[PDB]
């Protein structure tokens, strides 16, 4: 079975005996000290830890595999012209087929982010949006798939002008910085100091304005759990716990012409269920119905508006508002840095691997 132009046909159609494209492989870096953690690639005790867990790494490949595809037809698309709305629908019609949707076991991990310019993450439209996309915009694609939770948060940077292009290489040198330097037993904040060093190396000419561009401070890398996005763990983009084997972490870095400070901005849109939270009884009507709803449909898993609405549900507002109250549901709205500033955005998943560190999402793209 061969894609079909657009993509329609699901990845596990086109690896039917269940083995799916590897991502890029890379030997682990040096320690601190100057020896070499290499030793992994060919120590027989590591390659049985990993063949023991083939089947997860497996399933984190046809994640990236699907993301990849995806994010390949939506380059070949998006334009300045069209609704945030269409761009997210169809980006997400897209993920759906090529993931196979197949309720809490296959998906989408989040929704579809797109902000715009100043504004770095988490802006996805709700209904009755008319903001379109505009010729001089800097948009962050961020949106994730997943295969029974193994979630591939990966991101890119689109731009129509190339005014930006400086600011766009800047960011992925940095992000691609902090991949490199990304190993087992190294140290988050060593990460950190790696990816700010070289951002903060880039100057850039925008409109006759000149900026030394930012790292966003606030906004950083994490590690990555079994139907959690953020399992805790933080890699920080600007310069105490180390990065261990069998972890998968996001590594993302964001760069500003402004404060590299985000605020929470706007409307919010994006919405995720407390991971700690246990059963919660509900006697409000209205409440009870939209829990059983985020727990069917999304159970852990991030969630936004437009994904109640193409559930059916109308009347929401209140009930997502006391969820929230409640601490059941927390909300996670656009994070922004001041106007007239200029964000970009490069993220890829890397596998801790026993014997390599594998960057799953990696593509011929970014
Ligand atoms: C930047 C910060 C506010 O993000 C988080 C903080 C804690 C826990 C999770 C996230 C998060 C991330 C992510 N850290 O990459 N991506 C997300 C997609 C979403 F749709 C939602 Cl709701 C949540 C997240
Ligand atoms: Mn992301
Ligand atoms: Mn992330």
């Amino acid at each position: 079975k061969v894609q079909t132009d657009p993509p329609s046909v699901p990845i596990c159609d086109l690896y039917p005996n269940g083995v799916f494209p590897k991502g890029q492989e890379c030997e682990y870096p040096p320690t601190q000290d100057g020896r070499t953690a290499a030793w992994r690639t060919t120590s027989e005790e590591k390659k049985a830890l990993d063949q023991a867990s083939e089947e997860i790494w497996n399933d984190f490949r046809e994640a990236a595999e699907a993301h990849r595809q995806v994010r390949k037809y939506v380059m070949s698309w998006i334009k300045p012209g069209m609704t945030m709305i269409e761009i997210c629908e169809k980006l997400e019609d897209c993920s759906r087929k090529l993931i196979k949707e197949n309720g809490l076991n296959a998906g989408l991990a989040f929704p579809t982010g797109c902000s715009l310019n100043n504004c770095a993450a988490h802006y996805t439209p709700n209904a009755g949006d008319t903001t379109v996309l505009q010729y001089d915009d800097i948009c962050k694609i961020d949106f994730g798939t997943h295969i029974s939770g193994r979630i591939i948060d990966c991101a890119f940077t689109v731009t129509f002008n190339p005014k930006y292009d400086t600011l766009l290489k800047a960011v992925k040198d940095a992000t691609n910085t902090g991949i490199k330097c990304a190993g087992i037993d190294v140290r988050l904040c060593d990460v950190g100091e790696a990816i700010q060093e070289v951002m903060e190396s880039y100057e850039v000419e925008i409109d006759g304005k000149t900026y030394q561009v930012k790292p966003i401070r606030n906004l950083n890398g994490h590690s990555i759990g079994q139907y959690r996005i953020h399992a805790g763990k933080t890699v920080p983009i600007v310069k105490a716990t180390r990065m261990e084997e069998g972890e998968v972490y996001a590594i993302e870095t964001f760069g500003s012409t402004g404060k590299g400070v985000v605020h929470d901005d706007m409307e919010c849109s994006h919405y995720m269920k407390n991971f700690d939270v246990g059963h919660v009884p509900i006697r409000l009507p209205r409440t009870k119905h939209l829990l059983n709803v985020i727990n069917e449909n999304f159970g852990t898993l991030a969630f936004c508006r437009r994904w109640l609405d193409r559930l059916g549900e109308s009347k929401y507002l209140m009930a997502l508002k006391n969820l929230c109250d409640l601490g059941i549901v927390d909300p996670y709205p656009p994070l922004c840095d001041i106007k007239g500033s200029y964000t970009a955005q490069f993220e890829h998943t890397i596998l801790l691997r026993p014997t390599c560190k594998e960057v799953v999402s990696r593509g011929d793209d970014y």
